[PDB]
């Protein structure tokens, strides 16, 4: 099923997700629902916190043909290097983009949808998306890196959009 994506101001977006206990059928259904939601919202990443599920689960797909499913369950940053940034969007912050500092490369470990551990070295867009999604699981948003005024501006714009929807 396609799930409801929370938007700021929503305080739930500020929650810190708990680690996943076992990767069972129930976890796998959450993963599958999260992909469905992500794809439907035309997104490249989604964290469980965004759909009010506070467990360390991320889904990502940075491909055009939407057939490269990356699942990060209980992800762990093992190393990062360099610096970069692009103008990032966020399904929890509709229609607002801003450039945000990020590591250029990350190396992470996580469990996949079967519960298998794997390591992944990423760079470019995928590194940035991974960092953005991992920020979600500790209640952090791309807005947090901007000036207090810019946070208020953005948060004002979002509240106006949800009034009209
Ligand atoms: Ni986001």
């Amino acid at each position: 099923s396609v799930l409801q994506v929370l938007h700021i101001p929503d305080e739930r977006l500020r929650k810190v997700a708990k680690p996943v206990e076992e990767v069972n059928a129930e976890i796998q259904r959450i993963v599958d629902d999260m992909f469905e939601t992500m794809y439907a919202e035309e997104g490249i990443g989604l964290a469980a916190t965004q759909v009010d599920i506070h467990q360390r689960i991320i889904v990502i797909d940075v491909s055009e043909n939407r057939d490269e499913r990356l699942v990060l369950i209980n992800p762990e940053l093992l190393e990062k290097s360099g610096e970069t940034g692009i103008e990032e969007g966020c399904l929890s912050i509709p229609e607002q983009r801003a450039l945000v500092p990020r590591a250029e490369k990350v190396k992470i470990r996580a469990l996949d949808r079967d519960g298998k551990p794997f390591e992944l070295e990423a760079d470019g867009l995928l590194a940035i998306c991974i960092q953005h999604e991992m920020d979600h699981l500790v209640g952090k948003l791309f807005m947090d890196y901007l000036s207090p005024l810019k946070q208020q501006r953005i948060r004002q714009k979002v509240e106006k959009l949800d009034r009209l929807k």
